[PDB]
């Protein structure tokens, strides 16, 4: 599913994203839209041979399991293929993990070198939320 800018940051409130560990809605949209264009089914492999699924492209380096990626962590407890469904539940509920992590979004490459310090509010703006 490829999300609406406005649709995506409904969604992102409704399972508590905004604000979470002190990042605004309109951080998470961002990130979001650099990171997969709001298109759920979202992949890209890596040079080490991990893989980024999903909306905010979580890498199972760490974070969930793709059984091709030797060595690697699957913290959040989740097939990654889960991170690629239209109900962006699983997405938010390891996103919450990953920016508590201890470098908040800075976990997300693509919004500290495009989100990082913009106004961001613009994500939301003339959205009715
Ligand atoms: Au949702
Ligand atoms: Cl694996
Ligand atoms: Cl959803
Ligand atoms: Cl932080
Ligand atoms: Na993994």
């Amino acid at each position: 599913k490829v999300f609406g800018r406005c649709e995506l940051a409904a969604a992102m409130k409704r399972h508590g994203l905004d604000n979470y560990r002190g990042y605004s809605l309109g951080n998470w949209v961002c990130a979001a839209k650099f990171e997969s264009n709001f298109n759920t089914q979202a992949t890209n492999r890596n040079t080490d041979g991990s893989t980024d699924y999903g909306i905010l492209q979580i890498n199972s380096r760490w974070w969930c399991n793709d059984g091709r990626t030797p060595g690697s962590r699957n913290l959040c407890n989740i097939p990654c293929s889960a991170l690629l469904s239209s109900d962006i539940t699983a997405s938010v509920n390891c996103a919450k993990k990953i920016v508590s992590d201890g470098n908040g979004m800075n976990a997300w490459v693509a919004w500290r070198n495009r989100c990082k310090g913009t106004d961001v509010q613009a994500w939301i703006r003339g959205c009715r939320l």
